[PDB]
RNA sequence: GGAAAUUAGGUGCGCUUGGCGUUUUAGAGCUAGAAAUAGCAAGUUAAAAUAAGGCUAGUCCGUUAUCAACUUGAAAAAGUG
DNA sequence: CAATACCAGCCAAGCGCACCTAATTTCC
DNA sequence: TGGTATTG
């Protein structure tokens, strides 16, 4: 027979229906296999696949950096102790093993228990005068004395160990001493520029506002209050900014007309400040240097708060510092505390649970939460005032080793390092010879662009040896070869040309590629003058003088230019047209230009001898982002340069790759004219042919060699773009097809429709760079957390700076419920319901009329307002381009008719190769021609047809009933399929794989279905009981009929859900290091480390469970006892339990184990126990419900309107007719409990609690009805609430009686079964 | 259906790094007590581990993807109603 | 044994390639 | 949601 097949994917679920021609889905009787007394069972052809989520391979990732990091630590430890190793023995000879076994109990200890000495005394005297390691840090940068080469290494390691961060480039030398003369001087060069109007210096205690342990927003404002008649944004309040590391706009300070926003820190500073001073002038350079000289003494300031006068060790001193004031301020907070509130002195300095001093040193207290605790106590007391001073900035008793050190560069570690090498290099003659060694231990770090130190055995690596030996940190230079493994971290992810697919792509900013893209939009354009009859092209002669005219002279080439630049003159044409391009072209000569301002040479880059060589620096300034590897190739052609060019051409850099090949464009040639492709473009007769065209015309060879040059399914499908869990679906969907065709006795179906269902750290971060580039004041009069932008009104209010957009008005916080959200577009026209649609405007009505985009009057009165959001960040430039639609006509009766094709014709490439690869996969002949044979049409279709279908018929959908709605869509999809392409033929080409009329045709193509059809023009209707294809005249809808059919489909109870059973994969257990307890669950994060000492970890995860059937040593007589029971094999066990499963599971206690009886039993194995009840394995220790409750349909829909609520008034009637229902559904419930879910006290609970609210309104009680069937769903006991009756999981725990019941193995679609009866074993 | 360019936004894969946290130990608690306890003192630091571990022994690899059952397969995938 | 209670590693930086969406121009 | 511990 024949028969289509509907599909449904989705991220956690694959709906599929098998139906005939008469729209109805078959019954089939399949095979049962195993050893129960069933032989056979009916089974209807519908169902859904459920699986967890497909992950994605980011956390996966970060862990194994974090790997790679922590044994690269260790070894940088391991490196310092192989220099220290012989003169360690002449000093102490067990030191280094103290160390490494500080973690044993002294019980396990070899040596002795005290690290660093080996002895009490001298331990206890170490504390003493160094109480923390930046006492001894400090102490060895400063001291003369020789010191104990133990401690030197102590020192030495706590610098290597934690070495700070890389992201500041060359060295730095903390001098903080002129800050006063640094000041001064730059107020000096002020007052020498504008000695009109001057800057008194006098009365500033620059340093102290400026070194001040406020924000750097907040030093400016303090240090402009300090300046009379001056100004945050004058130019000197800019240069202040500038100075403390923010980035203001200099473009108001000169009557700029574009932005002169300049950030010290930015390496594009130093040409950002060229183009600037080209811009105003060379006079001003001193007052941008001054601005760079002060910047240095104070860049630090937040991390080095000691002047460096008194030490070369600023940052242990502002450590000690922190130290001190600590132990200053504890003493004086104890006393306090112990004179005005001593009832509480034992909750704070005591009580680990509580968030005082004892849970913020001993217990599990934050300095946050510590904070937070204690301030209520300090305001109440007297004398607490420079303590709630030093609170408010987060600077009291503060520790050491904080969240805040990340700031710390390791130049500053360094410094500490080298100085404490200097020292002791006069009393240790092996620190002298190592101290670069040393040195390089901290400061060397693996490019990214070499990656895994490798030797053939990491499928990640791409590292290139120079020489074959082992690579250190002084060896790495001579060792590696970086330039080769640059090359290669590049060349292994570029693309190649698709159509010379042995070729690279050329670098997007090769110049041979720009004027590629000039010259391929120059050749299409037309321009016309009054005189000629038609328009025409371009000549090669025109092209290559606006090329060299325009391209050639300004960075973007506007028609404008055009117009007034070269027919004006070279023509002398007073008015002309051009078509082929509007307001600008796209393309542009951008490093033609950016060359030129750095040889100047214009005849050098026009010379066209120098082609290859222009590549060449191109692709070395693309390749490669080390500005001393790039100046190594770059290094042959230094001779054609002077010294300076070089060194501007050396930093200059471009990044991002073509698509298209340096052959394509300039190399192959037509073997009649011998021109390449870029030669037509520049001169072509008058056909004037483009790329596409060029490589199409069969006049010449182009066509030939592109198709001259011209993978398994699993691989096939893990290379697709989108999300990894939306590409678990489309696997699942082609195997679900492949069952289903074996089904059917191989035979292919005549049609597969398919159809494909459719952040606030991310949120935070955008308001705040939003508004910070405004300048509002919104986040200071309203400061929100980042949990709470989740509000839709809310997140808007932010974007939209709190004011109204319609109209030009404020809002408020507090009158959130009172705004409007309307949508841009109208949601009828677009199905975009995302931030890029939604606004928050007072009244929807303030739009204008909903017919079109907001009104011509509203665009023009906000204007202004939304280019402001749009350069903020706050608005994307889409939702400017719509808001601001209406001023370039507003929508049309063009732009309405593509809108509802884009509601009904899916675009989306996803959804594409899936009906590309199931087109694949069912036709495979050829015919005569040679041509595709289509033996299975694949249709693809958009939510919103089934959806208007449900909605328009009745067919109602409630997904909190059951999983039944997967595998309902995918029934109708295939009915809605087969219909809309049996009745229109035509349509296969827009859903087949492989104005006002058209708007007229989308919009009523459902039609055919109803009898009685309302238009918006006012017009009936009316349609015949029986619909037919005209041509053809063959039955497509009888509606006397075939809608029975879906009722009767819809209403069936035995529908195949299968919950997909998977090994679980992932970390062995929980990541939380638990204290010791005299527990057997704890797991020992080492071999020899008893978590009964040491502790370890908890809760790990079982990868699958096992059958164990055998006996267990009973008593102390030890006599064995049969036993049946259910074993989970953890992650962390599984390889063991799988090379040796009898010595595994003799290991654990089981003898004689019945070896050919073991069953592996994954994640949500099902079973059959009593009355159907059946249960799905979460594990060896805990169930899930296993059972679907089939609820009638009547049910269902009257579920849907009562708890929802044209003819609105007639669906009332019908709602208010069968309110006796409600006694019904739960009847239904608690029948369905009573014999499958067996949760007494939790049913009587929602019984009871039902009674209760049977006087509520009728939408409201049907609304918790819904709530219900979370007691009733498939899968894990979740706990649900019943109006404001909160009824928690019933949870199985006892895995005990699915020993006893028929285990299940179930195929794909869940037709064919295997069922084992386990009480028949033991 | 597809290509290149332009503008804007987003996702994926991979590499190199920073700072906390946690765990055990070290940092002599004192006095009065038989002792439980009571009173005071003290607290900020360090080492080491950070998936158990593996052989291929690398400054490498170890949490993604893929998996009903049976009969064959190293595996993918095939064969069976 | 079953019910009940509570628990779960986090934050941050830089670099590169590839791909998707939606709007425009020129084309196959 | 599955693990641990307490509770009962
Ligand atoms: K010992
Ligand atoms: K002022
Ligand atoms: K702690
Ligand atoms: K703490
Ligand atoms: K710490
Ligand atoms: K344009
Ligand atoms: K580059
Ligand atoms: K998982
Ligand atoms: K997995
Ligand atoms: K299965
Ligand atoms: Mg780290
Ligand atoms: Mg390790
Ligand atoms: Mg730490």
């Amino acid at each position: 027979k024949k028969y289509s097949i509907g599909l449904d994917i989705g991220t956690n679920s694959v709906g599929w229906a098998v139906i005939t021609d008469e729209y109805k889905v078959p019954s089939k009787k399949f095979k049962v296999l195993g050893n129960t007394d069933r032989h056979s069972i009916k089974k209807n052809l519908i169902g859904a696949l459920l699986f967890d989520s497909g992950e994605t391979a980011e956390a996966t990732r970060l862990k194994r950096t974090a790997r790679r990091r922590y044994t690269r630590r260790k070894n940088r430890i391991c490196y310092l102790q192989e220099i220290f190793s012989n003169e360690m023995a002449k000093v102490d000879d067990s030191f280094f093993h103290r160390l490494e076994e500080s973690f044993l109990v002294e019980e396990d200890k070899k040596h002795e228990r005290h690290p660093i000495f080996g002895n009490i005394v001298d331990e206890v005297a170490y504390h003493e005068k160094y109480p923390t390691i930046y006492h001894l840090r400090k102490k060895l940068v400063d001291s003369t004395d020789k010191a104990d080469l133990r401690l030197i290494y102590l020192a030495l390691a706590h610098m290597i160990k934690f070495r700070g961060h890389f992201l500041i480039e060359g060295d730095l030398n903390p001098d903080n001493s002129d800050v006063d003369k640094l000041f001064i001087q730059l107020v000096q060069t002020y007052n020498q520029l504008f000695e009109e109007n001057p800057i008194n210096a006098s009365g500033v205690d620059a340093k102290a506002i400026l070194s001040a342990r406020l924000s750097k927003s907040r030093r400016l404002e303090n240090l402009i209050a300090q300046l009379p008649g001056e100004k945050k944004n004058g130019l000197f309040g800019n240069l202040i900014a500038l100075s403390l590391g923010l980035t203001p706009n200099f473009k108001s300070n000169f009557d700029l007309a574009e932005d002169a926003k300049l950030q010290l820190s930015k390496d594009t500073y130093d040409d950002d400040l060229d183009n600037l001073l080209a811009q105003i002038g060379d006079q001003y350079a001193d007052l941008f240097l001054a601005a760079k000289n002060l910047s240095d003494a104070i860049l630090l300031s937040d991390i080095l708060r000691v002047n460096t006068e008194i030490t070369k060790a600023p940052l242990s001193a502002s450590m000690i510092k922190r130290y001190d004031e600590h132990h200053q301020d504890l003493t004086l907070l104890k006393a306090l505390v112990r004179q005005q509130l001593p009832e509480k002195y034992k909750e704070i300095f005591f009580d680990q649970s509580k968030n005082g001093y004892a849970g913020y040193i001993d217990g599990g207290a934050s300095q946050e939460e510590f904070y937070k605790f204690i301030k209520p106590i300090l305001e109440k007391m007297d004398g607490t005032e420079e303590l709630l001073v030093k609170l408010n900035r987060e600077d009291l008793l503060r520790k050491q080793r904080t969240f805040d050190n990340g700031s710390i560069p390791h130049q500053i570690h360094l410094g500490e390092l080298h100085a404490i090498l200097r020292r002791q290099e006069d009393f240790y003659p092996f620190l002298k010879d190592n101290r670069e060694k040393i040195e390089k231990i901290l400061t060397f770090r693996i490019p990214y662009y070499v990656g895994p130190l490798a030797r053939g055995n990491s499928r990640f690596a791409w590292m290139t040896r120079k020489s074959e030996e082992t690579i250190t940190p002084w060896n790495f230079e001579e060792v590696v070869d970086k330039g080769a493994s640059a090359q290669s971290f590049i060349e292994r992810m570029t693309n190649f040309d698709k159509n010379l697919p042995n070729e690279k792509v050329l670098p997007k900013h090769s110049l041979l590629y720009e004027y590629f893209t000039v010259y391929n939009e120059l050749t299409k354009v037309k321009y016309v003058t009054e005189g000629m009859r038609k328009p025409a092209f371009l000549s090669g002669e025109q092209k290559k003088a606006i090329v060299d005219l325009l391209f050639k002279t300004n960075r973007k080439v506007t028609v404008k230019q055009l117009k007034e630049d070269y027919f004006k003159k070279i023509e002398c044409f007073d008015s002309v047209e051009i078509s082929g391009v509007e307001d600008r072209f796209n393309a542009s000569l951008g490093t033609y230009h950016d060359l030129l301002k750095i040889i100047k040479d214009k005849d050098f880059l026009d010379n066209e001898e120098n082609e290859d060589i222009l590549e060449d620096i191109v692709l070395t300034l693309t390749l490669f982002e080390d500005r001393e590897m790039i100046e190594e190739r770059l290094k042959t052609y230094a001779h054609l340069f002077d010294d300076k060019v070089m060194k501007q051409l050396k930093r200059r850099r471009y990044t991002g790759w073509g698509r298209l090949s340096r052959k394509l464009i300039n190399g192959i040639r037509d073997k009649q004219s011998g021109k390449t492709i870029l030669d037509f473009l520049k001169s072509d007769g008058f056909a004037n042919r483009n790329f596409m065209q060029l490589i199409h015309d069969d006049s010449l060879t182009f066509k030939e060699d592109i198709q001259k040059a011209q993978d398994s399914l699993h691989e096939h499908i893990a290379n697709l773009a989108g999300s990894p869990a939306i590409k678990k679906g489309i696997l699942q969907t082609v195997k679900v097809v492949d069952e289903l065709v074996k089904v059917m006795g191989r035979h292919k179906p005549e049609n597969i429709v398919i159809e494909m269902a459719r952040n606030s750290r991310e949120r935070m971060k955008r308001i705040e760079e939003g508004i910070k580039e405004l300048g509002s004041q919104i986040l200071k009069e309203h400061p929100v957390e980042n949990t709470q932008l989740q509000n839709e009104k809310l997140y808007l209010y932010y974007l939209q700076n709190g004011r109204d957009m319609y109209v030009d008005q404020e809002l408020d916080i507090n009158r959130l419920s009172d705004y409007d959200v309307d949508h841009i577009v109208p949601q009828s026209f677009l199905k975009d319901d995302s931030i890029d649609n939604k606004v928050l405007t007072r009244s929807d009505k303030a739009r204008g009329k909903s017919d079109n985009v907001p009104s011509e009057e509203v665009v023009k009165k906000m204007k202004n307002y939304w280019r402001q959001l749009l350069n903020a960040k706050l608005i994307t430039q889409r939702k400017f381009d719509n808001l601001t639609k209406a001023e370039r006509g507003g929508l049309s009766e063009l732009d309405k008719a593509g809108f509802i094709k884009r509601q009904l014709v899916e675009t989306r490439q996803i959804t594409k190769h899936v009906a590309q690869i199931l087109d694949s996969r069912m036709n495979t002949k050829y015919d005569e021609n040679d041509k595709l044979i289509r033996e299975v049409k694949v249709i693809t279709l958009k939510s919103k047809l089934v959806s208007d279908f449900r909605k328009d018929f009745q067919f109602y959908k409630v997904r909190e009933i059951n999983n039944y709605h997967h595998a309902h869509d995918a029934y109708l999809n295939a009915v809605v399929g087969t219909a809309l392409i049996k009745k229109y033929p035509k349509l296969e080409s827009e859903f087949v794989y492989g104005a006002t009329a058209k708007y007229f045709f989308y919009s009523n193509i459902m039609n055919f279905f109803k009898t009685e059809i309302t238009l918006a023009n006012g017009e009936i209707r009316k349609r015949p009981l029986i619909e037919t294809n005209g041509e053809t005249g063959e039955i497509v809808w009888d509606k006397g009929r075939d809608f029975a059919t879906v009722r009767k489909v819809l209403s069936m109870p035995q529908v195949n859900i299968v919950k997909k059973t998977e090994v679980q994969t992932g970390g062995f257990s929980k990541e939380s290091i638990r204290p010791k307890r005299n527990s057997d669950k704890l797991i020992a994060r080492k071999k020899d480390w008893d978590p009964k000492k040491y502790g370890g970890f908890v809760s790990p995860t079982v990868a699958y469970s096992v059958l164990v059937v055998a006996k267990v040593e009973k008593g102390k007589s030890k006599k064995l006892k049969s036993v049946k029971e259910l074993l989970g094999i953890t992650i962390m066990e599984r390889s063991s339990f799988e090379k040796n499963p009898i010595d595994f599971l003799e290991a654990k206690g089981y003898k004689e184990v019945k070896k050919d009886l073991i069953i592996k039993l994954p994640k949500y194995s099902l079973f059959e126990l009593e009355n159907g009840r059946k249960r799905m394995l979460a594990s060896a220790r805990f169930l899930q419900k296993g059972n679907e409750l089939a609820l009638p349909s009547k049910y269902v829909n009257f579920l849907y309107l009562a708890s929802h609520y044209e003819d609105n008034e007639q669906k009332q009637l019908f709602v208010e007719q069968h309110k006796h229902y409600l006694d019904e559904i739960i009847e239904q419930i608690s029948e369905f409990s009573k014999r499958v879910i067996l949760a007494d006290a939790n049913l009587d609970k929602v019984l009871s609690a039902y009674n209760k609210h049977r006087d509520k309104p009728i939408r409201e009680q049907a609304e918790n009805i819904i709530h219900l069937f979370t007691l009733t769903n498939l899968g894990a006991p979740r706990a649900f609430k019943y109006f404001d009756t909160t009824i928690d999981r019933k949870v199985y725990r006892s895995t005990k009686e699915v020993l006893d019941a028929t285990l299940i193995h179930q195929s794909i679609t869940g037709l064919y079964e295997t069922r084992i009866d386990l009480s028949q074993l033991g």
